[PDB]
């Protein structure tokens, strides 16, 4: 799943978890859960864990000491900062990956992230001038910042990677400008199913069964069922807003409505409640069917 969400200087306050909603996920407590990404990250030098003093001056166009880059024509608070495309795994790979436990499965969801990336940066473009006449240029490079999360804001399992690209591209003539984001905005389906393919190739590696819906073109973990996830998914809910049944009595309804923070807690809830529903993660690793190959 992939969506695509414009950082504005008006909505900048948005990403103000990107770090800290990490801060008591499983996978990343002694390992990196950041990375810089793309062509325009190697050619500024950056590679490795996202530092956020580097992100913030990139995030406003400062590249460095002696090159700002300027890019707001007109209202300053709809100037774009950047795209946050944000690739979410597969519902029961989250909840395998989450309440079992395989850090290749985190893996697997990262390199999915990076085939999507290397993919977006040949839709990259940039506009110049030649005689006079706005121009169009690819540019095939991005800068790209990535923020690996392992849960909703409802505290579901939901693996999910913010893949912050920047508004900025490198032109042919060396100079870096805003990012012409048409092409990019319009391939939205064709990456987010090069994450699909790539996720689904590396779950396979890793002796995953899959099962697939041809009409919607996805996939999910083969050994517990779609109904079965729907109902974690009900009764997640349930817990999350504290919802009641309904009372026959005001007092009745009051009553109910008013009775209705560790990660460990919170797994030990995930885990009771997949139990109940007959979900088993114990899969028969490299058995079963191949669903998902050659789609
Ligand atoms: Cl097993
Ligand atoms: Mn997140």
């Amino acid at each position: 799943m992939l969506d695509i969400t414009t950082i504005t200087r008006q909505n900048v306050t948005s990403v103000v978890g990107y770090y800290s909603d990490a801060k008591d996920d499983y996978y990343s407590k002694d390992s990196s859960f950041t990375s810089w990404q793309g062509t325009g990250a190697e050619a500024l030098g950056l590679s490795g864990d996202v530092e956020s003093a580097r992100f913030k001056e990139l995030l406003v166009g400062e590249i460095d000491t002696f090159t700002h880059m300027q890019r707001h024509v007109g209202d300053a608070k709809k100037e774009r900062l950047g795209y946050d495309l944000t690739f979410s795994a597969p519902k029961g790979v989250s909840m395998q990956a989450l309440i079992h436990g395989d850090k290749t499965i985190i893996e697997a969801h990262e390199k999915a992230v990076a085939a999507a990336v290397r993919e977006a940066e040949k839709l990259a473009q940039a506009r110049t001038t030649r005689q006079g006449k706005s121009v169009t240029q690819n540019t095939n490079n991005l800068v790209v910042a990535t923020f690996r999360h392992e849960t909703s804001r409802a505290l579901d399992p939901d693996l999910h990677t913010h893949a912050f690209v920047m508004n900025m591209t490198q032109r042919e003539d060396g100079q870096w400008r805003a990012l012409k984001n048409d092409e990019l905005m319009r391939n939205k389906m064709h990456l987010g199913d090069v994450y699909k393919q790539e996720l689904a190739l590396e779950l396979t590696k890793a002796g995953y069964e899959l099962r697939y819906n041809s009409k919607n073109n996805t996939f999910d973990m083969a050994h517990f069922s779609d109904e079965q996830i729907r109902a974690f998914s009900r009764r997640s809910e349930q817990i999350e807003k504290g919802l009641a049944a309904m009372g026959l009595t005001r007092e009745t309804a009051d009553a109910q409505t008013k009775s209705r923070h560790s990660r460990e807690e919170i797994h030990q809830e995930w885990a009771s409640r997949a139990k109940t529903l007959g979900i088993d993660f114990d899969n028969r690793e490299w058995q079963g069917a191949l669903e998902v190959l050659f789609q």
